[PDB]
RNA sequence: GGGCUUCAACGCCC
């Protein structure tokens, strides 16, 4: 099963974009700004401390990359930071399991623009050019997940796609905010539950609906 | 939705047991032994790495308690540590989203043997006595989730349950090891995928199959 | 330089 990348704009797949991801570095030696560790610093910066939540992006990557859909080679993930940085994640990257270690890696990615293994010329993580729509499959239904939107059953929604049409889901990698982070890109907004879901739960729900629709065990 | 506890022996529900959980304490004040804080002193302190993955339990707790099946009131979670300590988790508990606060909570639970509601004397977390079977619904199918078992589709498995039959699933909240931590309790072992899964993904996959089966949206 | 790891990089250890 070939590793999926933005070069291939034909193969039917699921794509998840972790949008409004809170990934921003700051000097002291650089840290990845987070609400827990840098309350004081975020104060001086005149920032909403509540906004610094890189841990949400970390939790979603684990959920997505560990999923059967990813292991079956039918998943791509991108990260679109709240500051407009777009990142392509290699499906085979074994993301750090712990937050502190995820943090150091993100700092490096943001400063160097890619992450590589010493012997390889393949990028495990890469900063790429906006807009994401330039990189997605040509036939791709693009949706934003929103509690404000009509609720769907994921399998049923996916079954209604054309045979050659991918599905790209934009998930707000945040605790609180409006669903307008991808309004320029999406075809539709949908909700996955009568309950408000965390970003990670929304990711797993969409992955497991797609695994069902596509008969991935 | 009425809040499910082990006192209710009748109501049909899903139960998840996080087994072989890593919840070790370390003093200097007490903290949960982990890899981010303690990876450099483990050997020095005569401790195992296996003893320092409480992040796995943390991640599963969030995955489970944030799920629609929990919000619908049809889920219970228990934790059994690698030392045999058994814990009942109230469906309404808010697990802290940061590991730092999670540790404090867990340390207080292990030391006090319970955590009470901010509004009453009710215990939202409580250390209880083995075996887990004393606490499950009287009629309850019991299974261990394991890569090394025959793979099933969750929806079908759940739909085969009797109208009054609950389902309890045991998940290894650990980095690696034999999936034999519940052999004395279970009727059967089953796989959820042809790929190895994280404990968290095993959790969400079973939850989302149950949600589908029970028309929980 | 060498190691460790549900964590090539990161974070650590020697
Ligand atoms: N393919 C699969 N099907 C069902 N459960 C799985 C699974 N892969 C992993 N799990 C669950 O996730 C837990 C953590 S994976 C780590 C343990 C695993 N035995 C290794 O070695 C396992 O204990 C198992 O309960
Ligand atoms: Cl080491
Ligand atoms: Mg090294």
């Amino acid at each position: 099963p070939p590793v999926l990348t933005s070069k291939d704009k034909i193969t039917k797949r699921m794509i998840v974009v972790l949008a409004m991801a809170s990934l921003e570095t700051h000097k002291i030696k650089y840290v990845l700004l987070n609400c827990d560790d840098h309350q004081g610093l975020l104060k001086k910066m005149g920032r909403d401390i509540s906004e610094a939540r890189p841990d949400i992006t970390h939790q979603c990557l684990l959920t997505l990359l560990d999923s059967p859909i990813n292991k079956a080679g039918k998943l791509q993930v991108y990260i679109q930071t709240s500051r407009g940085i777009l990142i392509e994640v290699n499906p085979t990257v074994r993301i750090p399991r712990t937050f502190k270690r995820f943090s150091g890696l993100m700092v490096q990615l943001l400063h160097k623009l890619s992450i590589r293994s010493v012997n390889s010329e393949e990028k495990l993580l890469k900063v790429i050019k906006n807009p994401i729509t330039d990189h997605l499959p040509t036939k791709c239904r693009k949706v934003t997940l929103s509690f404000d939107a009509p609720v769907i059953r994921v399998q049923d929604y996916i079954e209604k796609l054309d045979d050659d049409e991918s599905i790209c889901v934009f998930v707000g990698a945040m605790a609180r905010g409006k669903d307008n982070f991808a309004d320029e890109y999406v075809d539709e907004k949908v909700g996955l539950s009568n309950y408000p879901l965390s970003a990670s739960v929304a990711c797993s729900k969409f992955c497991h609906g797609a695994e069902d629709a596509w008969n991935i065990l």
